[PDB]
């Protein structure tokens, strides 16, 4: 008997769930374990209530070709237990020994989940053609409906600003190689904007035809399909040379080859799958045997080629290829079970509301299309249900620097494809919040649909026709009764939303510590606040995205200094280029109590300052939301020797200070700050210009930020109590405060113009 091999799980592995530590969340469970030292290994799963695994009370799910599965059948509510073993093709039996037993519940509260087995998605895929968004029942009810009325599902807009275009442009000519194969950013770009319109050319030609029964637009695809297929497969257009264009071509000559099928000769569709197997080929091969995703699932780069390139080429090919066949299943295994480790229960985006777009775009986009193909809804399991709110919460209309994590529209308004991505999730769950959501996210950010970011990623107006036809139409609903709290456990973000409709009233605060630490897209931003108040960004996520790798990258952005956060012995929290360190700098939130008047979120960035820094022993952060008005944040540190205390605030223009406050105004809104009790000492507080040590190069002819410093002296603990004062200039608030230090704890009083009293008691 081979003895399994059952590895250490890493900071960036799977890891072997369900267990104690990590209860399903779903029924049937996500099963996945690192794998055996073979990679060519095959598995059995075991699943029982009785943990010595007798034959009448076990489940065996034999001849697994991956270290990951999830269930065709939800399980009974109870306790179970679960082992694998590698197992032999040929002789029909375990071949090791079994692995480490895990235990989990199973409960009725579990949202219901299972995922049809290989032989149930194979028989629900047609064999005919087209198969992308559309079969063939569907196309021809959809032409007979578009016959009947050109404006079905918008069709006569999306003809004519998605097809018409096409018509009178040339075949885009075979990109070519960079002179010396060395590569600029602007030849990388319009290479991969180039590979994007044969998309959108082959594609919207391809649909139109089929649509409008018209041989002349096919005949026109066909022409840009027959050329694309002709581009050199190891030439400039490789995933090897520029994957972006190569992610592309394949997307192209996918749709293409699916909806020209019977349009094309038998020899031309032989030319034609025989290029989208090969490139197909140079995309699985790199997102299973080198990204190796099913045991390194935060590669976001290659799931995003799984989810938008091999999802449409794998469908296409179904019936032609082997091959297909089994990078769709594990495609479609994949996001069934292992997408994604950084999506919470709660609908929270580890990476940030940015790349929450970025993502959800492309997964949008694989779910439609296993949807329509094999019937199979990804948009069931429990984290898409909740998703949604995310960006609600931390992308509302007009907030421009109020949220955290890498961002490269920060600084402007929520990109188009945020409201677009929530109208999907609309569609999913019948809220109108998300359809009110896109509507002003849409109103605020059109005229940026033909910008490069949007064109050379999307064509929004096939989203539509996709959406209209694919979902019932929301009707929007005012976020006037929107819950103010959204709290996201699982990635240890706390939000509050207050009279979001509003453009003089609208509040966005989000506060952050979290499990994740500064991997990834994430900064050292645990216990960090944002805050956009009366309409305008306050307290903000500062800097500009200037390019990953930037100094302002790494050196202002990544870095707490850069945060609405505290340093301590003049450092800020882990935020290197060590991945497992970076990780292990982590926040969490601790508690969030809520009644009216009163939110109190509690934070604990201990391990994040802990990293860089073995000298801090506690690092908490509560936040108070009072009386719908104001902040109250108290800051609690222990280090083993005398450590002073930064306490920062960022902000577009420079504050004023004084000598235990600082006030900051801006176009319509402002706020003041005052520091209204520290046990370690007067706070010293000096505003400063800028960003001290990064290249001004790099932030050339743009608006320089501000901060407020306010340094505590050294000492072993801390217990600093700010008051952050948020206002309209058209109604300047003050709130005032009384210290009772006297007793075993200290007693803050804060009262309002009108006397309305809010105390804050802190235990000694
Ligand atoms: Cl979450």
């Amino acid at each position: 008997q081979t003895l399994l091999d059952e590895p250490r799980p890493g900071s960036l592995t799977i890891g072997y769930e369900p267990s104690e530590e990590a209860q399903p969340t779903e029924n049937p469970p996500r099963f996945s374990w690192l794998p055996d030292i073979d990679d060519g290994a095959r598995y059995v799963l075991r699943i029982s209530t009785d943990p010595g695994f007798t034959d009448k009370k076990t489940l065996v799910f034999e001849d697994l070709a991956w270290n990951f599965f999830t269930p065709d059948e939800a399980l009974p509510d109870g306790h179970y237990h679960w082992c694998y073993a590698l197992w032999d093709q040929k002789s029909a039996t375990a071949h090791s020994n079994w692995s480490t037993v895990r235990s989990f519940e199973i409960s009725e509260a579990l949202p219901k989940t299972p995922l049809p087995g290989r032989s149930a998605r194979h028989a629900a895929a047609q064999t005919s053609h087209p198969r992308l968004w559309l079969n063939s029942e569907q196309l021809s009810a959809f032409a007979d409906a578009v016959a009947k009325d050109p404006n079905h599902c918008g069709w006569a807009e999306f003809y004519e600003k998605s097809v018409e275009p096409w018509l009178e442009r040339p075949v885009m000519p075979e990109p070519q190689p960079y002179p010396n194969n060395t590569r600029v950013a602007t030849l990388w770009r319009q290479m991969y904007i180039d590979c994007q319109e044969v998309i959108y050319a082959i594609r919207h030609l391809a649909i139109a035809g089929r649509v409008l029964g018209r041989d002349d637009l096919l005949d026109a695809s066909r022409k840009w399909l027959l050329a694309v297929a002709a581009w050199d497969t190891k030439g400039a257009t490789s995933r090897a040379y520029n994957d972006e264009a190569g992610f592309r071509v394949v997307v192209a000559l996918a749709w293409g080859y699916d909806w020209l099928y019977d349009h094309l000769s038998e020899d031309e569709r032989r030319t034609v799958r025989s290029v989208l197997l090969e490139r197909t080929r140079e995309v699985a091969d790199h997102v299973i045997a080198h990204a190796r995703i099913h045991v390194f699932p935060y590669d976001s780069h290659a799931v995003r080629s799984l989810s938008a390139v091999l999802t449409p080429a794998c469908i296409a090919l179904q019936g032609e290829s082997d091959e297909a066949g089994e990078w769709l299943d594990y495609t479609v295994e994949f996001l069934a079970t292992l997408y994604s480790p950084w999506a919470g229960t709660d609908g929270g985006w580890a990476e940030g509301p940015h790349y929450w777009m970025t993502g959800m775009a492309y997964l949008i986009e694989a779910a439609n299309l296993i949807r329509s193909y094999i019937g199979y809804d990804l948009y069931q399991r429990p984290f898409f249900q909740n998703t949604g709110r995310f960006p609600l919460y931390t992308k509302a209309p007009g907030t421009r620097r109020a949220n955290f994590g890498d961002d490269s529209t920060l600084g402007d308004l929520p990109g188009l494809k945020l409201g677009y991505n929530v109208r999907q999730f609309a569609g999913v769950t019948g809220n109108g919040h998300y359809q009110w959501y896109f509507d002003h996210i849409k109103a605020d950010a059109t005229g940026t649909e033909m910008a490069f970011y949007n064109y050379g990623w999307w064509d929004l107006n096939f989203d539509d026709l996709v959406y209209r036809h694919d979902y019932p139409q929301v009707e929007a609903v005012s976020p006037a009764d929107l819950p103010a709290l959204a709290v996201f456990d699982d990635i240890g973000w706390a939000t509050i939303q207050k009279d979001m409709e509003d453009p003089d009233r609208h509040l966005q605060f989000v506060f952050k510590s979290s499990p994740y630490g500064s991997l990834s897209h994430s900064h050292g931003d645990q216990n960090a606040f944002v805050l956009y108040a009366h309409g305008e960004d306050l307290a903000i996520q500062s800097g500009y995205y200037v390019a990953f790798n930037s100094q302002m990258h790494l050196n202002w952005r990544r870095q707490t200094r850069s945060k609405n956060a505290v340093l301590i012995g003049g450092k800020g929290q882990y935020a290197e280029k060590d991945k497992a360190l970076a990780r292990r700098a982590a926040g969490r939130i601790v508690s969030v109590e809520e009644q009216p008047g009163h939110v109190r979120i509690v934070g604990d960035a201990t391990a994040a300052y802990q990293v860089a820094n073995p000298l801090v022993q506690k690092v908490l952060r509560e936040t108070h939301f009072v009386n719908d008005s104001y902040f109250v944040i108290v800051d609690e540190v222990e280090c083993s020797e005398p450590q002073e205390l930064q306490w920062l605030c960022h902000t577009l223009g420079a504050p004023q200070t004084g000598r235990s406050s600082f006030r900051y105004n801006g176009r319509k809104a402002g706020f003041y700050g005052q520091f209204v009790y520290s046990s370690g000492g007067t706070p010293q507080i000096s505003a400063v210009e800028g960003f001290p040590d990064i290249d001004p190069k790099e932030f050339e002819g743009l608006d320089i930020h501000h901060h407020v410093c306010a340094t505590v002296p050294a000492a072993t603990r801390h217990r600093l109590v700010t008051l952050l004062v948020p206002y309209s200039l058209k109604e300047p608030k003050r709130i005032f405060s009384f210290i009772d230090d006297q007793g075993f704890s200290t007693d803050i009083y804060f009262s309002d113009v009108d006397d309305e009293r809010f105390k804050l008691s802190l235990p000694k």
